[PDB]
């Protein structure tokens, strides 16, 4: 069941424990993502003459 | 709060508890929809014949 | 480690707290906000009609 003793417990193997508590901050890069792309619409405005 | 006995009583309906577990896996899946997203742009091009 | 005891007692300040249970919501809200950034490739081509 969960438990305190549970968590600790999972330090064994260390695979699950670190993708467990570190997501999050990978979770704010994953945010940024999508902002950057708006810059990538001009390029549509020369798509239709192509380089 | 939440312990031992307050997730144990969530394992007869369990429908909450599907939801706030995976949920990070979840966010991978959004993670590789920004990238798809980008083949959109071709939609925008064939505006040019419609009205 | 974890405790019904850390959570409740992480309530005297509810500094962390807040970034604790806001955070992890904000990733649904970023879900639509992908989705909103195709219309943008029809606005950057209707800029030669509009200014
Ligand atoms: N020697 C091993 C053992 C185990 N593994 C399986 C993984 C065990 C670690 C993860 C435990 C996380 C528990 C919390 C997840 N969790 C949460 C919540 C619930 N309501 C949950 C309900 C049921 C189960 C988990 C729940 C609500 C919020 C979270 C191994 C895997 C690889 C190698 C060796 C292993 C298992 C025993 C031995
Ligand atoms: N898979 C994991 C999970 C969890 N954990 C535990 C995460 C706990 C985060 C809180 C730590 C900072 C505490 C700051 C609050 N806090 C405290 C105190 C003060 N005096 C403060 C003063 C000012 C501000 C805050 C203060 C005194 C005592 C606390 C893991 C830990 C290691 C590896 C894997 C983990 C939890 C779920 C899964
Ligand atoms: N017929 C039903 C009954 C009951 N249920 C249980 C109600 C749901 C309880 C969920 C517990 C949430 C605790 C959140 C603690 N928690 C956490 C974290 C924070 N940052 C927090 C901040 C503030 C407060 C709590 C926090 C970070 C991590 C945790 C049902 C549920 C579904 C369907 C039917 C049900 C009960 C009786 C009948």
């Amino acid at each position: 069941l969960l438990e305190l003793d549970k968590w600790a417990s999972l330090w064994n193997w260390f695979d699950i424990t670190n993708w467990l508590w570190y997501i999050r901050i990978f979770i704010i890069i994953v945010g940024s993502l999508i902002g950057l792309r708006i810059v990538f619409a001009v390029l549509s405005l020369v798509n239709r003459v192509r380089q």
